[PDB]
């Protein structure tokens, strides 16, 4: 066995074709540019391999089985560890001019970035929002892509499993509720002396925001709005796992939610990598640069509700004692 | 024109082939370690790209015109922002367990990284000590290496003539003079040896001929030239280039040094060869690395008067 | 002597943890406050190369070209330490929200628009104050350090002196702007004429012919110079493209690799403000938030103005030959 | 309570003295030699802070409340973190050359990193085989090292107990030499090999059932006490190409600290040499792993 054949390099380096030395006139540049692009197109392709097995170890059930709690983590992990390689990828990319770039230019019309399914299949498998062309068996994995359950989902599913949530076991949103409103009432009373009262109106702040998380029927709208993803329940799972982080059983899944944050981050590091080199080339649906600055918002970010957490942070001595 | 076709997806992305699971039994981190090495070989098929258009400038009587000298450098610089990348691409690999790699290494006997065609290419091509491929690499070793092609460019430098600027004439006089001025025996008799033993041919022609250096004299004297007079205008734009040498030098290093860990995190203690190309032995530009042991007082490097510019 | 040398005595010893001078040490807070003195150490670091650039432009002695070579590589050990910066964040992403808000109490009323050498390093570089988005909305002689860094040259000015002064814009020399207005003219003729030989390419040929032909149009310039959007005096614009299309020229090349560079810093202070907003959204959730999502906008980038030259590319055949 | 107060910047943003001003001539270069330095000192002192408190979670047995094994393995990814950044920031320095380098080099001498307390601090806690500077060198030689520590902990591995599941037992070609605790012993009064000959098993058990619940977070432990070494290494390896980029060879034994010598965690990096196929490890049974 040969590492030539092993690696089928008849295949990977028997691929690039310059268009523009097809069309009579070699541009040195177009190389880097396809270079590039395959060597994104791999990486797209092994995190779609991390992440669907990722993916069945949740559809499958067996996640039902902490043994292999290290194996879905560390696989989250590896996709963080590819994603911040192709942040640095756009290093080489910079190391070409917009002269460089604008002698090839025309002979990649009418080709786009659209078209890359990987792209887009890894977008939909993570759970982008689709509210937010294509032929053959491409738009067969597309639609595929579409349609089975998401890492969100599958991660959403997982959280309205975590323990602590039986109102007859723990207990857990029904004594974060009572240590909440006991906790302000204490901080109410004590306020009470008179112009720091920038301290009565930061106060005032404080409890909007905290009783907030009991509002369920608010949770509802928002997420129908798309402004929230994970289910009212998730969420009670998810701060249970952020707030009981040291407990033996929520170790690891704290790291998985800490990967999945990680993996959104680096998806935003992305695109805006993308946009600042679109915006170096050409300067200033699609309009075009303009509706890639558009995905660099938290419309995109997944896992929203997991750094929205963050927000409900409270004094330790009001987390239910365990 | 779509861009799955436009790059050719339909290879690239139809490559993978798990040896493991074509022999029945799939492992999963098999597919990392043809990923990796399939983008590493994308890259490196890109620094060749770059390193082919770099020698021919040269060969081609291009680099005379200074006009090109941009497009020399900027390529080179290339090539190191490429190697840098490829440097923090291990990291990827690290994520795999020897455990679990041990699964899936007995499927890739008895194929070997020697095996990497484009890899000996690239030594060869800048310039280090089967089937029909042995067309394309025999071609590599006869042809001239850009260590070659680098020294011709040096020999000729601007400066070094005995009847124009005379530097070596006027460094060696400057060099004599500075060191019998201010005149712990052993700091002098040992700062003297190495300084005046820059103008010895003879140690110099003697260690090309057991491989510890490789430019010639005359190449030498241009580089040093060059490191000297840095600054001015004419000068500029070569610094930069031996400085990308240096760097292709350094990060090439680097990849051979971060293999050797792998190695080591995987296999343990073929591994022993291995650590030996971390050596200077396999440094193409050791000539200019040395070429800072002959730092001198700026005071006597030897005053440029109305040169040419 | 290293110690002594590196001031250890001084640096190895401002490390205060306020939570635990409030009885309540906090292990995190320690790695907060190392954080920002390793950042601010190099913003000391970025001052230097900075002032010194700034120095050589002042000190007359940027038209000696013997010292390009200095402006540039300073230039660009700027842009390699912004660059580690940038990289340094994911050392503070170690530290989680949970452990940031055992801390976080002790630090009010500090704010990090406190932070003298980083108000002073954007104008240095020459972000202004009428272009600033307001926070909600709106010293000592550290008022006196800062308020010379406004008033006086900033790298954008220095660079635009320079600018203006381009060999090829003579009118009876070169002539590099007359000479590229006629010729697109005739590019744009004889496209035109081409194209008459859907699509649908006449609706691309006419936003084409009046982006080009804007560049022309002094005036309109000076309209988005005094509104805000462009920086550089038509004059330094037309000698910047200058080293643009002319870059292989040999007293042109290490020029461009300056061009290159001052684009390179703004892109890695943007960077860095993204960062640093990552940061704040992941500490904090989703307000300070708001506005740091604003310096995040080209509003801030002092060279907006070499990253526009992009959309004035032409094609090749239609650069002035040069005798 | 203000910003440069709280970071204390009056003295951080006023230790740059160089010598150069204080001998005749402001050479510029010397300003990024000082502020390289004094980052790296900086993430030093960072790095003793969670080194520190990770040894001391082990001495106060905190450790056995396994509560704290996040707490542990989080911060020495920490530290691995912070190694990563210490080696990309050679970068920096490596925009000064060789010759501005010898036109302040003259005035250094003779100050050395050999003089760097927090250096030799850290090679000693981590475990590596003078003013009163001396009493806290002196402390870090004789106080109890992160590798004892973890030797300590991985006695007490489960799954060990002679009578309990009895993991050391085993099969039926390198792997026989395990099995001889004299060879193994004799290794370590040499010092090419660390761990106590139990401690030794502690860690190939959590190597081998790393899958199990309870030994998840320790098998991260391990992998990243391996890192801290490498990257300890690799910052070795980068140090060394400096000083040959500025003062060219003939630096020596710099050379030498880039061995297998100066892995602390040897004994972990060669329990992954120990590879056997999955049919032959030993299986599983009633399990206290939570
Ligand atoms: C010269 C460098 C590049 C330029 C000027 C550029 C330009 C653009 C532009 C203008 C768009 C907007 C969509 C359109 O109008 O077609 C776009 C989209 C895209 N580009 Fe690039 N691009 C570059 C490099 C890359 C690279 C290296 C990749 C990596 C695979 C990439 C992947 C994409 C993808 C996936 C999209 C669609 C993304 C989305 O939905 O947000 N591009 N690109
Ligand atoms: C999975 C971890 C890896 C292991 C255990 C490993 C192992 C080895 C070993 C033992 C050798 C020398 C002897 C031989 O080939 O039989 C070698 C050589 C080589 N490997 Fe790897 N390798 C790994 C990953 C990589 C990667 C990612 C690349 C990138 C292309 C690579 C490229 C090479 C090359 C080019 C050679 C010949 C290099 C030379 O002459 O210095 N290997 N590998
Ligand atoms: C725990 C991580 C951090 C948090 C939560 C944080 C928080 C903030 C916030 C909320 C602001 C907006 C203005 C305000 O409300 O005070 C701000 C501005 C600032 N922060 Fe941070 N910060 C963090 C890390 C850093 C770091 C590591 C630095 C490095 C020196 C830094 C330097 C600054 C500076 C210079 C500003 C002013 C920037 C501007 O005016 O746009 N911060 N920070
Ligand atoms: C121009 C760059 C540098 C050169 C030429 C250089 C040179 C050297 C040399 C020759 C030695 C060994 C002999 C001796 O100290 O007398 C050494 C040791 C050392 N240097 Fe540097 N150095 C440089 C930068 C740095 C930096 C940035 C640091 C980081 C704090 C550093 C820290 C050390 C330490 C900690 C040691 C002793 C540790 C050991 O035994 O491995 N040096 N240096
Ligand atoms: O032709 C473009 C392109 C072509 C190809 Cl093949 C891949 C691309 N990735 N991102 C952009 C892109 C580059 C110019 C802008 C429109 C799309
Ligand atoms: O089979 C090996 C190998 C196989 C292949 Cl396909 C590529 C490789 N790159 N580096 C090593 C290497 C990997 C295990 C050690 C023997 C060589
Ligand atoms: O107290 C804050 C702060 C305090 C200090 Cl000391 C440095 C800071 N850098 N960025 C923010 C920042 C941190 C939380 C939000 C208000 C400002
Ligand atoms: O003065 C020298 C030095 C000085 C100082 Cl201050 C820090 C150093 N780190 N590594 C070396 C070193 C630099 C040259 C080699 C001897 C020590
Ligand atoms: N893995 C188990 C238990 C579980 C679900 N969610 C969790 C969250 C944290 C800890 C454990 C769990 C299951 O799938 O039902
Ligand atoms: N470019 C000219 C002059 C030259 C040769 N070597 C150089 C080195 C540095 C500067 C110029 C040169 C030539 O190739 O003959
Ligand atoms: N925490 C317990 C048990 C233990 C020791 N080492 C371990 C390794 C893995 C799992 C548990 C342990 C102790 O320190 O005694």
């Amino acid at each position: 066995l040969i590492y030539g054949n092993y690696l089928h390099l008849e295949k990977v380096l028997n691929a690039q074709e310059l268009q523009s030395e097809t069309k009579g006139n070699k541009i040195h540049d177009e190389h880097l540019f396809i270079i590039t692009h395959q060597a994104y197109e791999l990486w797209f392709k092994q995190i779609l391999w991390e992440l669907d097995s990722v993916r069945e170890i949740f559809q499958n059930g067996h996640v039902r089985d902490e043994r292999n709690m290290l194996k879905v983590v560390s696989r989250m992990h590896r996709v963080s560890v590819i994603l911040k390689l192709l942040v640095q990828q756009f290093s080489i990319l910079e190391t070409m001019t917009a002269l460089d770039f604008n002698d090839f230019r025309e002979y990649l019309s009418p080709a786009s970035g659209f078209q890359s399914l990987q792209f887009r299949l890894l977008e939909n498998k993570i759970g982008v929002l689709q509210n937010m062309n294509f032929k053959g068996e491409e738009n067969e994995l597309l639609l595929k892509s579409e349609q089975e359950k998401t890492l969100l989902e599958l991660v959403e599913a997982w959280l309205e499993r975590t323990p602590g949530l039986e109102p007859h076991g723990f207990n857990f949103w029904g004594k974060l509720e009572k240590n909440i409103t006991r906790g302000l009432e204490e901080e109410f009373i004590r306020i009470q002396a008179e112009e720091k009262e920038e301290q009565v109106a930061e106060f005032q702040k404080q409890k909007e925001v905290l009783l907030s998380l009991f509002d369920e029927k608010r949770h509802e709208h928002l997420l129908s709005k798309g402004e929230r993803r994970l289910s009212y329940r998730a969420l009670q799972g998810a701060l249970m796992i952020y707030f009981y982080r040291e407990e033996p059983r929520f170790q690891v899944p704290f790291q998985l939610l800490t990967s999945l944050m990680d993996i959104d981050s680096l998806m935003t590091k992305w695109r805006y990598n993308h946009v600042c080199m679109v915006h170096r080339m050409l300067g200033s649906g699609s309009s075009g640069y303009h509706y890639l600055r558009s995905t660099v918002s938290d419309r995109y970010k997944v896992f929203v509700d997991l750094f929205n957490l963050s927000t409900y942070l409270i004094p330790r001595h009001w987390i239910p004692k365990m």
